[PDB]
RNA sequence: GGUAAUCGCUCUCCUCCGGCGAUUUUAGUACCUGAGAAAUCAGAUCUACUAAAACAAGGCUUUAUGCCGAAA
DNA sequence: CGCCACGTCGCCGGAGGAGAGCGATTAC
DNA sequence: ACGTGGCG
């Protein structure tokens, strides 16, 4: 679902960012080990340094800065994007992208790939060929100008520069075993690591007859033999069926033919006129559907120029080579696969097959359903006995069943969409529960229906009529969405630290937001944009003259044409398109400013909207006080199995909620009779006694700062939180203070519907 | 009805390799305001432009085409 | 202290498997 | 969906 697509985008982005950091670090190491020192003062006018280096000598500092910049924007190697590519192509016939960006700076003062200007589409997404040409020019100029660079440095820098792993290798290396790439963590009997040649190979589907074998590639010898036998076997001519001798002769002729016209060939082999035709699959659109050997004829006409005999090839060698040509698409993988195959190939054949793959890719459309085992079992009996393929399939009746495992006794069905997997898991859980209690009377739909029918027909004396649970559960996992990204920068006003969000003017919704903020007087009181007093009333002047019911700036550039700039006698003011404004205080935050060089917990840069994990109801028998000590996702140091809250970052919430003082700790609880009464997770069940009616409600989380604040959900349905008025469902919250109440209770509820009352739990420092 | 195989045309899922961004902190310049004839200085450090770093909090040993980390 | 309105990340490009659906069919 | 200040 959208969530796994998100997980993927983040994983790929993280891998690319980490590969970029490694690139920069390796460049720094090469700079150190080559006899040069990293400078301390960095230059900002990088592009002008590129222009200088094209012709004139550059210092070590300038060269270091330009190389560091180059390693970050090394371009792409092989709508607005394609049109921008066309413009870079038409401008690259004379010059390199550095000069184009120079001109963009000179006449527009910007570089990035967003240049709506009819409209022109200047951009920054260039091609690696131009960057490499620029690097070659720069390096040659510096070398000819008596620089300190030696050829080893340029060669090694370009080796670092062109770091690009291949899509069929993935992450991990020969010492960093991960199950996401080629170098895996599984160990053999000797303890050595396991190494593959291509990742997609294991993903190939199984055969439809023998479920322990890999399918065949539809471009080989045996595949085309089988398909041409099926096609010519079905045809009926002159109310006579083709005989075995006729089948052999027609196969020999069609293999030996260059262009196929089976009306003519068939009348030649039969030696009899033709009055009627059946089995011919002429398209109503005007195409004569035939299964003649296609890859055969092209391979014959191609390899016969260099005079290489395909008939000299064995069947297994041809099938194997046709499989590798099907899967492996690049030169290196193909060469390694042909090396692994002990058969010896001339380099001419390798190049010949590679160009054949690259020019007629459409032939290798996919994999034939069967495997080579069933195909080799079928073809000889297909040739000897002139019978239809479907009947020959059921002769050995190899499609018996797969009920052996089911009569021996989820994973046997789960293995056969990451959402319906969970759905069917819940279905089978409930079915087992009801079976143990009492009672036994699409692609996914077909699979699940067949599995249920098979399982219920495996039972003895069963007469079940199978004629044709939305992931409620609970949450118990760690390492979920920790925070909501969006790094925030915060400032200070009269001793209070306020988080600052910028407002985009050029968005209609935000244009209306600024409209209602300015008109209500709630903007001028804030000190944002008050640092320029003259630059503020210009907003009002532009606004009230052109208020309307649209974006005032849109009409401003439509009528006047000029944009909005900063007050200046010389009209030198940079354009204003985004205006910051205060948001409010921060109470819940993640202290990050220590990752910017600032002091610990300086709160200069924060991240907001943390997520909850658990809250532990606490009860003392001395007076029955309430301590709904909550826990959030940040306080957990987990990875898969070690859901450890740790000793610290748990007593601090304990103390803030009032359980403990500065001295008392997690061991000073028995003294006041303090221990768990429950352990509530998201989408749990809790009891309440508001006003002495018992309200059984779903616990969600803790919010705000007020002590004993619980958010509740209607037991019945979370999708009906509180419908207050006639026909509106406001998402009203159940912010409630549990400072003065007297009861709380959990009802562990399995799917069958039973309710279990819970008592003093063990502890929560799992692993 | 159901099953297998083919051909052509239209949608979805998983995995991998990259690019352009966006948001922040620090620094420079412009824009503002004082001193100054101006330059330049100090201070504001709001609105942009340019560099570097951060980019789920955090963890590894494999010190590198390094690795994990937002879904059963 | 209790209410209730605000506000939260996008776009491209190359692959390769694996699922379906709709038309023609050949049949069990 | 659901945190998380401000303003009576």
């Amino acid at each position: 679902t959208s969530n796994n697509k998100v997980r993927r985008t983040l994983r790929e982005g993280r891998r690319t960012k980490r590969r970029q950091k490694t690139r920069i670090e390796d460049f720094k190491q090469l700079w150190e080990t080559s006899g040069y020192i990293i400078p301390h003062k960095l230059h900002l006018n990088i592009i002008e340094l590129r222009n200088k280096g094209l012709t004139e000598l550059l210092s070590l500092d300038e060269l270091y800065c330009v190389l560091l910049s180059m390693l970050k924007h090394r371009g792409i190697s092989y709508n607005a994007y394609k049109k921008g590519l066309a413009f870079n192509e038409k401008q690259l016939k004379e010059k390199m992208p550095c000069e184009i960006q120079l001109e963009r700076m000179k006449k527009y003062g910007k570089y990035h790939g967003e240049f709506i200007i009819e409209k022109e589409y200047q951009s920054n997404v260039f091609t690696t060929k131009a960057y490499k040409k620029e690097l070659e020019k720069i390096f040659e100029t510096q070398r000819c100008n008596g620089n300190k660079i030696n050829t080893k440095f340029i060669k090694k820098y370009m080796e670092i520069y062109e770091r690009k792993r291949e899509y069929y290798i993935g992450p991990g290396n020969e010492k960093s075993r991960t199950d996401y790439g080629i170098y895996t963590t599984r160990t053999d009997e000797e303890g050595n690591f396991i190494d593959e040649k291509n990742i997609f190979g294991k993903l190939i589907g199984k055969c439809s007859v023998y479920p322990e074998e890999y399918r065949a590639s539809s471009a080989s010898y045996t595949a085309q033999e089988f398909n041409l036998l099926n096609d010519l076997n079905n045809l009926k001519i002159n109310n006579e069926k083709l005989t075995e001798f006729q089948k052999k002769e027609i196969v020999e002729i069609i293999k030996d033919a260059s262009s196929v016209n089976m009306r003519k060939i068939i009348k030649k082999v039969i030696d009899e006129d033709i009055e009627q035709y059946s089995g011919a699959r002429i398209d109503k659109k005007g195409k004569e559907i035939y299964h003649t050997f296609e890859i055969y004829r092209k391979l014959k006409k191609e390899l016969k120029t260099i005079n290489v005999d395909i008939d000299s090839f064995t069947r297994e060698e041809l099938d194997k080579t046709m499989d590798i040509l099907t899967l492996n698409t690049e030169r290196e993988s193909i060469v390694k696969a042909f090396d692994e195959q002990k058969f010896v190939y001339e380099e001419n054949l390798i190049k010949k097959l590679i160009e054949f793959r690259k020019n007629n890719q459409r032939l290798f459309s996919g994999w034939h359903s069967f495997s080579y085992k069933a195909m080799l079992q079928l073809i000889p009996v297909m040739y000897k006995e002139p019978k239809e393929q479907m009947q020959l399939l059921t002769e050995m009746n190899v499609f018996k069943s797969k009920k052996e495992k089911y009569v021996n006794y989820e994973n046997e069905v789960v293995k056969e969409n990451p959402v319906v997997v969970k759905s069917i898991r819940t279905t089978v859980k409930i079915l087992n529960a009801l079976i143990k209690k009492y009672g036994y009377p699409r692609y996914a739909s077909r699979v699940v229906l067949n599995e249920m029918q098979s399982f219920f027909e495996s039972r003895k004396y069963c007469n079940t009529k199978v004629k044709v649970k939305y992931n409620y559960k609970i949450d118990k996992k760690c390492n979920r969405g920790l925070c909501n990204q969006t790094i925030y920068g915060t400032r200070e006003k009269d001793g209070k630290i306020h988080k600052i969000s910028s407002y985009n003017i050029y968005d209609d919704k935000e244009c209306n937001s600024l409209k209602k903020m300015i008109n209500s007087g709630k903007g001028s009181d804030l000190l944002m944009y008050n640092n320029d007093p003259k630059t503020y009333r210009d907003m009002l002047k532009i606004l009230e003259t052109y208020s309307s019911e649209k974006n005032p700036f849109v009409a401003y550039n439509k009528e006047t044409g000029d944009y909005f700039r900063k007050y200046s006698k010389n009209h030198n003011g940079p354009k204003v398109e985004k205006v910051k404004y205060y948001s409010g205080q921060i109470n819940s935050c993640i202290d990050i400013s220590h990752k910017y060089g600032h002091a610990k917990n300086s709160k200069k840069v924060v991240l907001v909207s943390l997520n909850p994990y658990r809250t532990d109801v606490y009860y003392d028998n001395d007076t029955g006080k309430y301590y709904l000590v909550g826990v959030k996702y940040n306080h957990i140091k987990c990875v898969g199995n070690k859901y450890v809250i740790d000793s610290e970052t748990y007593n601090e919430l304990l103390r803030k909620e009032g359980v403990l003082n500065s001295d008392e700790n997690l061991e000073d609880l028995n003294s006041k009779n303090i221990t768990y009464k429950f352990s509530l997770y998201k989408n749990d069940i809790i009891q309440y006694e508001k006003g002495g009616e018992y309200y059984t409600e779903r616990f969600l989380s803790r919010i705000k700062e007020q002590k004993n604040l619980i958010e509740t959900k209607p037991i019945n349905k979370p999708n009906f939180q509180r419908k207050n008025k006639k026909g509106e469902w406001e998402n009203t919250r159940n912010q409630i203070a549990l400072a003065k109440t007297k009861y709380v209770g959990k009802l562990v509820t399995d799917v069958l519907g039973n309710c279990y009352i819970v008592n003093m739990e063990k502890f929560s420092l799992v692993v």
